[PDB]
This record gives structure tokens, C-alpha cells and sequence, in this order.
């Protein structure tokens, strides 16, 4: 039944309604975000049957959260409020372009995913496995979590994407890579930004080697993307557009890019399509506000 | 020359900007809360000297709690921002009245607050040095802060001040009234809600029994309050308003308080002063952003 | 399995943010409305397995009407978007209290409701069939719908419940008393609103006389409501709150009350459980809001 | 043909959206004031015919005046933009209750009025000219105009109605008053506030022996108000509402008298319609903006 | 008195405060609208004398779109709110570009204008007549109406200016040109975009064989447009400027046009000014929000 | 202690939240403004010790500009509210550029600077002197003032730096030049925008030779500026961003510059650094809300 399973912590996104440093802000506006359920809910919006594997607290937020990914038709069978906090951030982006975050993530009832957090009869017949770096720089749990994860796909032969996404915050560059160099051996599909590449490598070459999975695709902001499949390597036109909230535009790629394989797409029309709902993304306000909807595909480039 | 000192955990507190359940919300409103801060402030607008004692993280809010107080007026010899961050809270205030609160402070940079917090000195020629039962629940190196630091006023000949202002999420009510039983001996002005009284020592009359202090403060909500100076009781009527946002209402009853104490006046005049600084905090929006100023006073009532 | 099957016209309503005449209205709040609608979601946040049958046009309000049926937990196994579009209505709310409505919903998608519009067999086991007096009022071919409807939950031992709920607009007291002498013979348990009896069948006792059901209930408003269970008369004290948005207050009142019965609860607590949802939503804006959620009626009272 | 002509300085009203301190706002809603202007569109929505007279600068805010006053339907033949500026004014209400106002007049297009001001062939067959005391408060220039213009009202058999509207800010009770005895022979009708009465006659009775024109009408704020109409003395109940906005209820109550008045009813008449629309401007945000409509009027009560 | 007379049925317009799918939002502005009468505010804005005909309904919205004309100061002898309700519709516009309207209009009290709508000695002195393809696309009597009106202008020597501005949810491209074949022969001037000549004729090319009138302009979107007088063709400059609401911008650039012949301008002076108005209404919010006032025109390029 | 001392009158700004013109505006935001201030702020931020001279009113708007100098911590020795009003002006920027300002400060209480407006012994050892040529053009008093001051700072060796700023509505060209030609003497640092060398000489040229101080910087707009430091000429590139609101960026730039010359920094790094503050307050609102803070400064190209 379904297609793609996405897992980790979700949380809840505080925003300023204009650039400017957040000190002197006095509104916010409240998003829903983490990377997977950013992905959970793009590939719900494009008809794709998803689900989504995570823990957020016995309060008003991990009730937001919820609401989103039920009203957004993902599969919640083993996603359920825990006793404990839903993590929340700050974000703040200023006028030249400098932008800084703020977690208040620390202990979330969605950083305790430990092995077996869920029923792997799940993944059954599941063509992917997305999970995202960030999962596994939260908790000693989380990270025997993602490992674990991956392994029951591959043992039921589902297909493990996943996105590199590095945050300095949660961990440093080395950890990062240790666990890379650990968990790339199940990793089909590898999603990885260009910055990240040359801050965790140094230079996007040597990133490239190190980490070599079947298909890997480099996301180089405006300049597009690059798809490394059979050797061939290919190369995808981003959609301009003004960039309003950067944030989310990343994982919204990750899961265009998904849709298309799971749609049995060709390479190119698997990266038009990412760049396509990562411009949405960023030409919107939120975390995955921007997420089209497939009634929307044709009409668009 | 200081005539009052402040101490505890500066927040920033978060609002919806009408009634109803936060999961609902989508805007919310910024304001620089703290019990003592909130009393702090009060006195910096009514002409009272005060000093500020406190750490907020190295980040955006705890620039925005110290621009605040800046702006206000209280001395942040003792305040200053310090590696990690700065807590922060949100707030729901339901249809049918009864709201909840929830903490993301848990390991902040202000609730660090342990002995020799500051130089000591400072309590120099201060009329008085207050305190909340807020700040001993953050942990035991502030519990501990709390008792050195009313230990050295006293040492000084400044009056303490206390206020209970008990909170279960932080601590239990044995773990308040050991903290009490424990203080008390250090006080000279105690303030209580008789709901804190009932919550913790069954019946207001018993609490009023065990917290024999000098002088005592029962406030009664919009019910008035008494005040125990002396073996004899003046209960003081309460100003009329619609309940707003009640948060902080008694931290700018005890500023009020204060303030008419470091003024020498009667027992009669704190109380409605007392009484007067509450509700035009309850009647609005914010942590203290009611509280009047020195000018205002003159005309009020 | 289902509790509760609530079936009617998916509405949107357009709110002013505050009184005055619309026309100088330059924002307008957006809301997810219908009678049924706002029993069904009341319903499913205090637990109860309701189900929603319903048509919403194939645009962007019906997949707003469907996202939050979705979002709260409504069964839409027979409600579905099809050819046409969502009816919506604005709302007007005077400073001096009473306030107009205007309708942009015939010909709508909605209005549609015929026999046979859902499969009976949907009611097998089901405690209620919620039905208001303004379904039929929408069109000859809803009228229909709304007798088939209950005769086929009477087929099935299923209680039929009905709210007046009359609205001039849409048909003259005769076409509604028409209508309700030949609907009530189906009808177990009845709402009514003093006013909707008074301006139907001249003075309340009369309409209680002719709309003779098992069970009748009358909300008198704030003024309480008496509940007509066995030759018994009980009446119900209402809850005291300032009437922000009362719109939908009737429906939630019905939603509670209905939630008591499916509990087995005796008529006192009913009518007590009816007045206090009631009150949460006519002391919030929107259409249903206010409406608590079953972990917070453990405390309310 | 005109049944009232109003006359005086147009205002731009700013306001907080909310009560507190002007200090801390960081929005100001636009309002369209001026106490004439107000009465002037009051009778505009009544159905009474009505003519302003006076003077908007050549500037953004003007324009805005002048297409309030198009927008109602009050007669702008002698109302124009002329060089200068638009008078404006900010206002701060606090939390409880007690608030100040900031004018940004003085030197205005506006406050010029001198007589002759308008062609008083203008007044030919109008039932009234109205005035209020805030007019010859704002310079020699305009407090001749005042005299003038009811000076030539008065010889055109056209009714004189004044409004103390006692402004310290602009003039002392003395300058007022000295105003007042010299005004009081041209006057036919006056309309005063208990305050201003005892604020500038020491007790309300001293004021009403001083001040005794033909009709005399005393508001008594919502504790009703009464008409002292040939030795008879009318006393009018109010309406009950809570004070959202008060600020120009009384131009609300002048309007309304006025036209019950010039729709030739009885005192108790006048006094019910000069109550209810002065409370439901008082219910409302601006200056006038609650001000009722005729086909409202039929219903309301 | 009058030099242009344009006619047709207003709306009300609810939007979006930003680009997103309007089932995510949750506050929408209001904005008067209609074709005509876009132009109607947009000619008076320029200080010509300009007069709308048709009707809005007994309703808030009526009102709302009467004042927004009267206070634009636009001859409304032949336009009044007739028993009925105004017509409204809701726009939203996509991150990328993609865009739909929901209309709520069918039946409106504006959409009956028939035959003899008003008097044909209103056009007398009368320099143009504009109408739009939208009104005849919405009633048998509309389309009547259209068909008439012109006539009846050119029986007065009145130049008749259209506008086709092809809708596809009012009628299918065959109908449209049905009406275009027919109406031809007095259309003096016809107003064209390039989608809309290739979406009803295929080639902008075979559009302007069939479609030949006495002068043609074709709004090239910001390529500027082309003007088309005595065989000649002209070219005009779009100004260049970030497009916020693209809707209206057509009307406004009609509405420059006129004024540019009304005033006696070379086919380049009045194409320079038809850009321009069509600029500013894309350049901002809202229908014609953005239109110039003339003292605004010399400093414009 | 003090670096830098700048002075002059303060305001508070009203703007519209959105382009187009005020008339159809109905809610303005509120900002601190002052040429000077605005340079006080960004030194402020930038961590330069600065110190405000100048008067506000004894009302709320004076209370606002004081809190904003206090909590950004810049000096206010001999800055304080004096008895009268703080002056305003209210801003419009329309859709395709044009822009008009309207003031409401003539007689504010900040506009009587008068010689010995301060302690000269307050300039002891401060580097920099900035005054900009708004506030000579504001009262005779201030234009004896402005002279009075640099003469003083000379005295104490600090350098003179200004900033022409001229304004149109403030004074004419002639008087311009007039106070120009008398206070160059002094004027070790001229800050000059080309529109303004083009609007008071007629050719930048002229006006750079008329104009010759040691140090001369011209804003040139979006191409960044030139520097003219030892005959020889250096030339500033522009940061390019989306310009919010133009307003401040010249001060910001100004005090860029200073900040540049304090820190001892070349030619070029005090070029670099003027247009990185110029490009923050144009791409944000307010008069000076993005000037940016040291912290921010290394991040920034
Ligand atoms: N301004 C933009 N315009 C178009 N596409 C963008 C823009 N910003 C991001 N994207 C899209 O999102 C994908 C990732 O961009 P990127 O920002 O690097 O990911 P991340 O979320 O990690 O920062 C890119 O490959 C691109 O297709
Ligand atoms: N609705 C209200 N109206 C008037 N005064 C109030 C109101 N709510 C609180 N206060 C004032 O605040 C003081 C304390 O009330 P209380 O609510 O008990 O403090 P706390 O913030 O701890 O709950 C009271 O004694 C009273 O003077
Ligand atoms: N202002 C109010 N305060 C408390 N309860 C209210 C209020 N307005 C409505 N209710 C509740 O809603 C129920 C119905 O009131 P009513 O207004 O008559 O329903 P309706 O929405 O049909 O008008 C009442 O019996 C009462 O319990
Ligand atoms: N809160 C209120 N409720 C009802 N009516 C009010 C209220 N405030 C003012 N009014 C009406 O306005 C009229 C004048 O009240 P008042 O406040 O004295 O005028 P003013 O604007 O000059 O102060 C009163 O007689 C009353 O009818
Ligand atoms: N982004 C834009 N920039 C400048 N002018 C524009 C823009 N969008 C529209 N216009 C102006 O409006 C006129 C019509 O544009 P168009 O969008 O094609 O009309 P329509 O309202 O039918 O869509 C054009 O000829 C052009 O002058
Ligand atoms: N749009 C912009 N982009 C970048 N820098 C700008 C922009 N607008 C102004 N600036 C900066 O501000 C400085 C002054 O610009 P300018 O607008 O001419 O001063 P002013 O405030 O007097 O108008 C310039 O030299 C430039 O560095
Ligand atoms: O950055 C994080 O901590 C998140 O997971 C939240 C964001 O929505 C996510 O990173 C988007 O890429
Ligand atoms: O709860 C706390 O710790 C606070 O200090 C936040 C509020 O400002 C306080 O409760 C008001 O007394
Ligand atoms: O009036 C209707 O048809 C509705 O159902 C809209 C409201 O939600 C309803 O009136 C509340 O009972
Ligand atoms: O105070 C004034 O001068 C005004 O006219 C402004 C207000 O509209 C007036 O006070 C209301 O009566
Ligand atoms: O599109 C319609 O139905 C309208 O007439 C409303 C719009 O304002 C008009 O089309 C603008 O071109
Ligand atoms: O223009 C004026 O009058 C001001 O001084 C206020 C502005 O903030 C200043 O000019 C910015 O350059």
C-alpha cells in the first residue's frame, strides 16, 4: 500500500514576518517543519502514498504537528503523541542575507526514536526509506535508529534515500562523517547541497568519493542540481524565482526527486521535477508551506 | 543608590493574540517576562531605584530581554549575557477561562543562578532584596543562590522579600514547602495567592500559620487582600477591571507593594497601591506591559 | 464503528475581525462552517466516532472543508468533492449587538443531497443520525434526502436527531413547519431556540405542544434550557461567559448534548455537557472553534 | 434642500488597535474625526440632509477627509482643499480606563475658518447650523467665524445648535466660558456633558442656570441624559453596551437628536435616538465609524 | 458634461495577503472590482468625467463598491443598489506564477442588466462608451444589453472603445467570438491581449484580420503593447516593475488609453500613458488600487 | 570616553505598510526617526561610544525616541524631555517610485536648539562631531546652534563631520548654500548625495568645488559613492539589494563612514563599510531598523 516511509523528530517553526534581526521582532508566525515531515507532507501533496515515522509531546504543538500530517494524508500508523515536549526553533533571516537558528529541541518526546521504533512489517512491499542526517545528530537512540532503519528496508528490499543535510548545531563535521562512512554502505539514493560538501569535505570533489552511493544528487542551490547515476552524471536547470524562505527547499527537492523515481521517471524529469518543488519552497513562507500539489503539476514547466 | 534589587530567571514569553487552544494559532505575540523582572520593571517606571541580578543566553531574545530592561531603567550591573540560551515560554488562555503554560527553559542560561552569583556589596544601603519561589525550583544551584543571596542582604540589613509564586511544573508542593520552611527564617515580607495557600497547605488559614513571617501579603485574586503587619490585618479592596491577561498580575502587585513600603507609607496606601499596579498589569496584554509609571499615579483613582 | 452520523451543506464563513457593518470591512477571517459540520467536529474532539456525509465542490474551500474534517478526525468515507463549488456566506456582527448574514451558496455543490446519497448500510449500529432543519430547506432534492435519510437510520434502530436550526433566508416558517410535521414523526430527540418557536409557532409552549417527540430540548440562551425526557422537565443552568462569536453555539450545544447520550449519561449531565460546549464556542470565534477537546472537560467546572 | 449645515475643523484620528501606553504601540489605526465632521456624517447615514463647511489642507490625509465626506454624502460645496496642512491627532487609552490625546494642529488648513468662511446664502431654509465649542477654540479667526456664522443662521430663521465640547487642551474653562455668554443669545439648542459642566461651572445645576437657551440637552454619559424643553424636564434612559471607542459619542448623541428633532418628534423621541447612537459609536473604533444607518434604526430596540 | 460612460456588472474581491493556495489561507482582503468599473475609478482618478452604469445588490458588499464610486467621484445618475445581492469572487496566485478565480457571481443583481438599462441622453456630449466582453458573456440580457448600448452611443456620435478581455469560465472562445463578429461593426476601438488573441483565433495574426476596427491596441504583457491607427502600427514601452497583482492591470491600461484620446493625444503619448496606469494597477494590490491620480502624472516618465 | 557625538531634532515616523498613497491607507507603522539619531543608533550598534544631543516633547512619542537611544545605549548626557511636543511626519511611497514627506514638527520641542545647548566640556576628547543640515534649517535658534557646536568641538580638537541632507520643504537652495558657504570652514568631513549637488549647484562639479573639505564623501545612489581624501579620489561599489525603504540609508551610511575613520580604517574599508549600513537601512523599514550590529560585521562581504 505504501510507497515511501520517512522518519525523525518533527518540530515547530517560530518565524519572523519580515527580514530583521529576531530581537526586534514582537510577532511570529508558527510553521510546522523537520526535514522528513517536510518530506512526509510533499509527497502526500503529490499523490504519493507516504507515512511518517516520529514522537512529538503531550502538548498544543505535537497536536499542530499531528493535525498537519493527518490533514495532509500521511500515514500516521506508527507516528503518536509520547508523553513529553514537541521541540520548537527560532529562525531569523536578515536583510543582506546573514541567517541564524535557535533550537529548543534538546529532550523532545521526537528525539527518543530508538531501534525499533516502529513495526518493521511496515516497510512491506515500501519502495523507499527516506531518513535525514539530522535524525541521527540527536540522539545516541536516534542514531542507533537510523542504522537500524535502513537495514530492515534493505532486508525487505526497499530502496534507502537519504539527505545528507548537515547542521552544525546538532554535531560536528567529523561525527558527521563518521556516521557517513558507517551508513552509506545500505544508502541507495544520497541527497547532498554543495555548502555541505566543502564543510564537510572540504572541497565538493573529495566529497564525492568518499561518498559514493548508486545515485547521488548535489543540490547547488540556484545553479540547479546534479544527479550521479550509471556514471553518467546529469545536470538540472533550477527555477528562478525570488527566494523567500530558503528553508524546507532542500528536503522539498529530496522528495520531488523521489516522486519521480517512484513514479518511474527518467533522470532528467526525476530532477526537473525537484528543482521544480524546491523553488516552491523557497518562494514561500514556512517550512513546506510552499509544496504544490499534483492537480498543480502539469500546468507547471 | 539602589532601593531595590531583583533577582531570578529572565523569559520570553509567547502569546496567541486572542483566547483558544494554541494548537490552533498561527501568530504570536513577543513580551520579556520573569517574575522579578516583571517587578523590576514595575519599579524602574515608578521612580524606584532597582537592579536587575541575571543571566540570559548569548542569543537574539536574550539581546531582547536586555534591551528591555535598558530601556526601562533597572541596573544590569549584575545582568549580563552569558554562553547559551535564553528560556522562553508559551501560553494558552482557553475560551472558558482555565489556560495552560508550557517551559522551554530546562537548562537555560538564566536558571545556571548559583552563590556568589554576583558581588555581594551591591545589597549595600538596598532597602530591599527580592526574590520568588521561582527561582530556587530551577535547580539546586539556584536553590542555593536563593538562600545566599537573602543570607548576604540580611548580612547587609536589607529587607528580603518573597514571593511563593509556586509553580507545579516545576517543582512539587513538598518540594516548595521544604524550600519554605527553610527560607522563611531569612524573610521579612511575604506575598501568597490564596490559591498557592490552599494548594499547599490545604486550607489559606494553615499556610498563613507555617509562613509566620514579619509581615505577610495574602493576595485574593480581584477579591482584594489582606496584609498582616503587626498583629493586625487590613484587607484592601481590589480596582475593578475585565481580567485581560492576568500572567504577572501579582509580580506588579508585589512592585506596588514595594514601592509604597520603600516610600513609608501606611499599610493602607501599599495595599491600594499594591492593588492598583495589579490590575492595570491584568487589564493588559504581556507579562508587565500594563504597568503604569510614576506620572500616572498622581491621577489613578 | 460509528457513534454518530452527521449529515448537511459544508459551509465557509467569512468573518469581520471585529463589529461593525461589513461594508467597511477590509479583512475577513476564514473559517470552516455548516450546522452539521460543527456537531461532527465537536463530536470527534470529544472522542465520539462521528461520521460526516457531505459534497463540497472541486475547488480550494472544499479541500479546505476537507482538510479540516480530515485534520479532526470526521469519517468522510461518504463525503467527497465533486463537480461545482463550495458554498460560502459572510457575516455581519453590529456594535450594537445584532448583525446580518449574507448566502452565496445556491446552486453549490452541497446543495445537492439527494436520496441514496450515501450507502444505508453506513448507519448499521450507529447510536444517531444528526440531521438540522437546514438541509431540507437547501432544495426540493435535499429536502427528500433529509426523510429517506432517517427513515433509513429508523430502519436501522438508529436515533434521528434534529435541529430546527431555521433560517428565514432560505424558506418561510410554513415551508419549515411544513416540513417538521411530516419529519418528526421520525424524529427522536428535538432542538429548538425560543426564538425559532416563537417565530414558527407564536409562543414557546405552542411549539412544544405540535412538536411533540420523544425527546425535546429547548435552549432558552444563556438563559439556561430545559431538557423533556418522560413526562420529566429538567432544566439545565447555563454557563457564564461574554458572548464573543455565537454563532454555531446551538450546534455545539446539540454535539455535547448527543455526546452524553451516546455516554448513557442521565439528562442533567447532558444538558450540563450541551451548556458547557455551547458556551466554549460562543466565547470564540469561527463557526465551531471554541469547541473543547475530551481532555479538557475532565477539568472545566 | 439642505436640513443641516455643520461647520469646524476636519481631524485625522490615530489609535492604537488595543489599550496601553501610546509609548510602546508600533501601529496606529487611521480614523476619519473632526466633531462636526462627525454629526456631519451621522445625519449623512440618517437620511438628513447635510452640508460640512470647511477646510482640508493639500495633502494625502485632506484628500482622505474630503473622500470620507464624498463617500457618506455630506455636501461638500463649501468644503475644499486649500494650501496647508490637515490637523491630526494621536490618542492613548490605558489600560484602566484614563486616557490622554496629542494634537498636531495648531497652524492647520483647517483651524483657519474666519467669517464669511462660506456664502450664507448656503444656510437659506436649512432647519439647522451646527456648531461646537471646539471651533472657536482654535484661533481669534475661527472663534469670529463661529459668531458670524449663527449671526447669519439666526438671520435666515435657520436654528442654532452648539455643543460645548469643552477642550482644555485647546482654551481655558475661563476663555471658554467667556466664550460661552457671548455665544449662548444666538444659541436655540445646547448640548453638554455633566463634566464639562461642573469642570467649567463648578456643579452641574450653576452651569444649567448660567447656560439657559431655549433647549438645553445634558449628556450623562451611559447613566442616560436630560432635556430641559419648556420649563419640562425629560429625563432619557441609555443604552447598555460595553465602551469600546467612546471618543465622539457625543457628536453621535448631537446627531441623533438633531434629527429626531428635524423629523419633528417628540423630546422622548430625540432623547431615545440620541442615546442609542451615541452608544453604538461608543461601542465602535474611530470616530463615527459606528454610527447606524437608517434602514438599521427600524429594528434597533 | 460627461466625456466617457463605461458599464457593466461590479464585484467584490477577496484576496490573499500572499502567493499560496487559498486553502491554506486564512485572512483575505476585500477589493471593489469589475472591468468597468476599474476603469470608471482609474478615468475619474486622471480628472476625467466619467459615469458607471449598473447594479450591485441590497446587501453590505452593494454598498461597499457604491461608496468606493461615489467618493471616486464617478457619475452614478444611472448606477443603484437594486433589490439582490452583489456579486463576489475569491483570486489566489501561486509561488510560480499559476492562477485561478472562483466566481460567486451568477445571478447577482448586476448581471440582470438588460435593454434600456438607463437613458440613451446620458450619452449625449458623450466622447466614448466603454464596455468589456465580460458583461455580454453574463446574461441573455447582458448580452443584449451590450449590443444595444453601443448602438445607441454611435446613434449620439459617441465613439464606442471595447475591451474584449475573454473569460473562460463565462463562455466558451466560439461564443465569444460569435459576439466579437457581431458587435464589431460600431466598436471604434478595440482593447486586445496577446493570450486571448491566440486562445480564440489561434495566431494573434488571423485575430487582427478578423477583428478589424478603426484603431486596435493589443496588450503585449510587459513586451508594452501595439497600437493600431491609420494602417500605421505604433509600439509602446512597458514600464518595467515587479508585478504584484497582475488582475486589473488591462483595464488600467484601457483606462490610460482613453484618457490619452479624450485629451487629444498622439497614438504615442497615449500609448506611454496607457503602460503606465497598466504599470501602477500591476505594480500593487488589489483591482485598481493602484491607479494614478492625475497631479501624479508629470512626475511619471 | 566618547567617540562620537552627533545632534539634532528627533522624530517619530509614520508609514504605510505597503506602497500607494496615503489617502488609502488605514494603518501606519511607527518608527523612531532623526537624521542625527538614526547615525547615534547605527554608531551605537556598531559599538562605537556615541552620545545623542537633543530635546523631545513631554508626551508619549518623546517617551519612544528615549527608549530607543537608551536601550541602544547610546549617551543621553544631554538628551532629555523637554516641556512640548515630539515631532512627527508621515511617509508614502508609491508603486512606481515617486515619494512625498509631510511634517509635523514646526514649534516641536526639539527644534529649539539654541547655543549652549550643552556642556562643551562634553566633547572632551570625542573624535567626531556629526551634524547633518536638516536642523540648522529648523529654528534660528538651531542654525545659531549648529555653527556654535563645531566651532566648540574644533576647539576641543574633534574632528567636523556633516552631512548635507538638504531638504526642500525644511528651506530653499539659496539659504542652503548660504549656510553651506559660512560653515565649511570648519567641516573636516562633508557628506553629499548627487541629487543634492545637482539640486543646490546644478552640476556635482559646482558643487564639488564650492564645497571643498578635506575629506568629502558623494552617495551616488545604488553606484555606491566616492571618497575624496588627499586629492586623490576613491570610488565605493553599491551593495545591490531589494530597496525597502530608501529613508536612513544615507545616515546609515554616514555613520558607516565614521565608524570606518574611528576604527582608524583605509579609505577603502571606510567605503566598504558606509555602503554595507546604507544598503541595510534601504533594504528594511523603518528610518534606522537595519542598521546592522558589530557581531554582524565580519559575516558581511
Ligand atoms: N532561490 C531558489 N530558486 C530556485 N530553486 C531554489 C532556490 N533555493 C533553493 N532552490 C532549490 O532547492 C534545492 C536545494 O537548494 P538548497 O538551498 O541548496 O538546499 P538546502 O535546503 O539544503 O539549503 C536546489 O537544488 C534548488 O533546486
Ligand atoms: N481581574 C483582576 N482585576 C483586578 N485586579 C486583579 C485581577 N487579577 C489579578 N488582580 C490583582 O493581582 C493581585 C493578585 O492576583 P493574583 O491573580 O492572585 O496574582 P497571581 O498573578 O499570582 O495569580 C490581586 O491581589 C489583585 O490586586
Ligand atoms: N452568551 C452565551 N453564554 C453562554 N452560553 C451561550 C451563549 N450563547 C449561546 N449559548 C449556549 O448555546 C445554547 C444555545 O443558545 P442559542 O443561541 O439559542 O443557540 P443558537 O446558535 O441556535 O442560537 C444555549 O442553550 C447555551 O447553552
Ligand atoms: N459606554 C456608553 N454606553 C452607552 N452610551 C454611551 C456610552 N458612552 C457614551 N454614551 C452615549 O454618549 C452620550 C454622551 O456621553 P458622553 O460621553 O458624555 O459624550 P462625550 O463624547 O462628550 O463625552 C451619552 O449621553 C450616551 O448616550
Ligand atoms: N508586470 C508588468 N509590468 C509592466 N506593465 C504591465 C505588467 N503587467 C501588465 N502590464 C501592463 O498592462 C497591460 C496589459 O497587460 P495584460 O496583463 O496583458 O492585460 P490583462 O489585465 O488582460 O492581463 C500591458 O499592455 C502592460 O502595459
Ligand atoms: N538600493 C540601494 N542598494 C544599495 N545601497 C543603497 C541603496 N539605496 C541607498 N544605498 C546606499 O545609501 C547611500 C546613500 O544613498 P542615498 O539614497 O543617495 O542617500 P540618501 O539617504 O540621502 O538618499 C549610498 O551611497 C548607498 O551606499
Ligand atoms: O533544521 C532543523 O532542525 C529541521 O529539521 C527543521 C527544518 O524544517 C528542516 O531542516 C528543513 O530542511
Ligand atoms: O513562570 C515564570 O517563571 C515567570 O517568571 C514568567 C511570568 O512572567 C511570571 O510567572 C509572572 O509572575
Ligand atoms: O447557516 C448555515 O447553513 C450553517 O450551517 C452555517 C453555521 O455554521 C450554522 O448556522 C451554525 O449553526
Ligand atoms: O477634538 C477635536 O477637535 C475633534 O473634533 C476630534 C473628535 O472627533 C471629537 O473630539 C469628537 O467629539
Ligand atoms: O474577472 C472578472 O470577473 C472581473 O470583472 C473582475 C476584475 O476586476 C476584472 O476582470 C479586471 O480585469
Ligand atoms: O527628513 C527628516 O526630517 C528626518 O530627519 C527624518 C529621517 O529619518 C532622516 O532624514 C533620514 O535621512
Amino acid at each position: 500500500m505504501l510507497e515511501v516511509v520517512t522518519a525523525g523528530e518533527p518540530l515547530v517553526a517560530l518565524v519572523p514576518q519580515e527580514p530583521g534581526h529576531l530581537r526586534g521582532k514582537r510577532l511570529l508566525e508558527v510553521y510546522v517543519g523537520g526535514a522528513e515531515v517536510n518530506v512526509a507532507v510533499a509527497l502526500a501533496r503529490l499523490g504519493v502514498k507516504v507515512g511518517f515515522v516520529g514522537r512529538v509531546g503531550e502538548d498544543e504543538l505535537g497536536a499542530m504537528v499531528e493535525e498537519r500530517l493527518r490533514a495532509e494524508g500521511v500515514d500516521l500508523t506508527h507516528f503518536r503523541r509520547a508523553p513529553g515536549f514537541t521541540g520548537l526553533y527560532l529562525r531569523e533571516y536578515l536583510p543582506l542575507g546573514q541567517g541564524r537558528v535557535f533550537y529548543y529541541r534538546k529532550g523532545s518526546a521526537g528525539s527518543a526514536l530508538a531501534p525499533g521504533a516502529f513495526d518493521p512489517d511496515y516497510l512491506e512491499g515500501v519502495r523507499f526509506l527516506h531518513l535525514s542526517g539530522i535524525t541521527p545528530a540527536l540522539s545516541p537512540e536516534a542514531r542507533a535508529f537510523s542504522l537500524w532503519a535502513m537495514e530492515e528496508a534493505k532486508r525487505r528490499g526497499v530502496r534507502v534515500s537519504l539527505d545528507v543535510n548537515y547542521r552544525q548545531t546538532l554535531w560536528s563535521p567529523e561525527e558527521a562523517r563518521g556516521f557517513l562512512e558507517r551508513a552509506l554502505p545500505g544508502v541507495d539514493l544520497l541527497f547532498l547541497s554543495e555548502e555541505e560538501a566543502e564543510l564537510l569535505f572540504g572541497r565538493v570533489e573529495e566529497a564525492l568519493r568518499a561518498l559514493s552511493a548508486p545515485e547521488v544528487v548535489l543540490k547547488r542551490g540556484a545553479k540547479g542540481a546534479w544527479a550521479f547515476v550509471d556514471g553518467r552524471r546529469v545536470e538540472g536547470s533550477a527555477f528562478a524565482v525570488e527566494a523567500v524562505d530558503p528553508v524546507g527547499a532542500g528536503d522539498a527537492f529530496a522528495a520531488g526527486y523521489l516522486a519521480g523515481a517512484v513514479w518511474g521517471l527518467p533522470v532528467e524529469e526525476r530532477l526537473r521535477l525537484a528543482n521544480l518543488l524546491g523553488a516552491s519552497v523557497a518562494a514561500s513562507r514556512g517550512d513546506h508551506e510552499g509544496a504544490p500539489y499534483r492537480e498543480d503539476l502539469e500546468v507547471l514547466l
